[PDB]
RNA sequence: GGGCCAGGUAGCUCAGUUGGUAGAGCACUGGACUGAAAAUCCAGGUGUCGGCGGUUCGAUUCCGCCCCUGGCCCACC
């Protein structure tokens, strides 16, 4: 209908970005983005108004959104930057060339891929590619973008890329750069599955120095991130109805080493959930001493005690210790195994005295 | 429209962690009191401590998805 609308409205409507990639790549999104030669808020207004639904409205920005189903709609007008401007003007803004297509919505083209600059090319060849020298000037931020995409796609950064790259981080722009951009960057990269890869990408140009204070690469922390990854592998297979975000282990791989008043300060700044914070604050003193009573451990119920009370998160990260990790699957797959029947428990009850007793009944099963 | 921090406790205004049998100040019923009423006295409702599942012998608490309010945040690729 949106067709029909910019037909009688007498304007040209396109499916732009990221979205049109992801329709070429086959992932299928409810995050459409829409880019409109002429005004693009009556363009919203009226589509919400034919599908009975509300409407939200940005006039200063030039921008509405609405909501369809499970569809999220975004009406953009299009413009020369960050007199009318043409839809070529509007995409030679943007940052890559698989991120620079549009497809026509209008129905006399309806189903047209528009691509200026190549992007369907560099899309079938897998390269992450600017639009022009001056890109990861004019938005410092691209680069962990560059990366991450790099890094979900399993592209590969173009020579011309690559040397824009490295001269714009030599530059040192990455301080420059607005620090919640990066942040926000960094939380979008840290919620992908090839996460670690992009991890490898920040580790090879050497952002994280720049952004991070005090950060800095060994190889202990980089195996230790493998190691996580074949226990974040396995733990997503077997328990994989208990999964938890796993990209926040990676962070605090990263940041271990690194001093307490500095990772403080970073989980403030990246807004990290209240279990990450507890696991860090946790993982920094008591993880040592806790991996000694683990060691110290004969019986199960000790096992059961020095284990039940953490989280899944401290329980993944025993599980980098090769000494610990059949400990740890024991405690998971089978340590916890157990039911009473009703006679029997009934019996037991014949304050906290019952919840002792119930504890000496499963210490005298364990052993 | 996406993150998080909080805040979510009575009718309103607010505290509460090693999981273990819940509180304040003013309105609410009932009776003693009155010609009626109020003050005040005795007491006692002050409540599935957001909604729904799960773990647990047991969840206001541990975790997961959703409901609401407020603020910080990005708000493009």
């Amino acid at each position: 209908m949106v067709g029909q609308i910019a037909k009688e409205m007498g304007l040209r409507a396109y499916i732009v970005g990221g979205v049109v990639r992801d329709i070429l790549l086959g992932k299928e999104v409810w995050d459409v983005d829409f880019v409109v030669e002429g005004n693009a808020i009556e363009l919203a207004k009226e589509l919400a108004r034919r599908h009975g639904v509300n409407v939200h409205p940005f006039p200063e920005f030039g921008t509405a959104h609405l909501k369809i189903g499970k569809l999220k709609l975004e009406f953009a007008t299009a413009r020369r930057e960050t007199e009318p401007a043409s839809l070529k003007e509007d995409l030679i803004r943007r940052d890559f060339t698989i991120n620079a297509m549009a497809i026509s919505v209008n129905l006399e083209d309806y189903g047209t891929l528009i691509d200026y600059f190549g992007g369907l090319r560099d899309l079938k060849d897998k390269v992450i590619r600017v639009l022009h020298p001056v890109s990861f000037i004019e938005d410092p931020v691209r680069i962990l973008r560059a990366l991450r995409f790099a890094g979900r796609l399993n592209f590969k950064l173009s020579r011309s890329t690559e040397k824009l790259l490295k001269q714009a981080v030599n530059l040192g722009l990455l301080k420059e750069a607005p620090r919640g951009r990066l942040i926000n960057e960094i939380k979008l990269a840290l919620r992908e599955d090839r996460f670690l890869e992009i991890l490898e990408l920040y580790r090879k140009y050497r952002v994280l120095e720049e952004i991070i204070e005090g950060f800095q690469w060994n190889e202990k922390v980089l195996q230790k991130l493998y190691a996580l990854r074949k226990v974040v592998d396995w733990h997503a297979l077997e328990f994989s109805e208990e999964r938890i975000d796993y990209g926040w282990l990676y962070l605090l791989i990263l940041i271990s080493n690194l001093d307490y008043e500095r990772g403080k300060h970073f989980l403030e700044e990246m807004s990290a959930p209240s279990w990450v914070r507890e696991t860090y604050k946790f993982m920094k003193f008591k993880l040592g001493s806790l991996k000694e009573e683990l060691k110290k451990a004969k019986e199960n119920y000790e096992v059961y005690r020095l284990l039940k009370p953490l989280h899944t998160s401290v329980l993944l990260l025993l599980m980098l210790e090769e000494e610990l990790k059949e400990k740890i699957k024991l405690y998971l797959e089978k340590l916890r195994k157990v039911k009473l029947p009703k006679e029997k428990i009934e019996e037991l009850k014949k304050g906290k005295e019952l919840g002792e007793r119930i504890e000496e009944l499963k210490r005298e099963i364990m052993n």
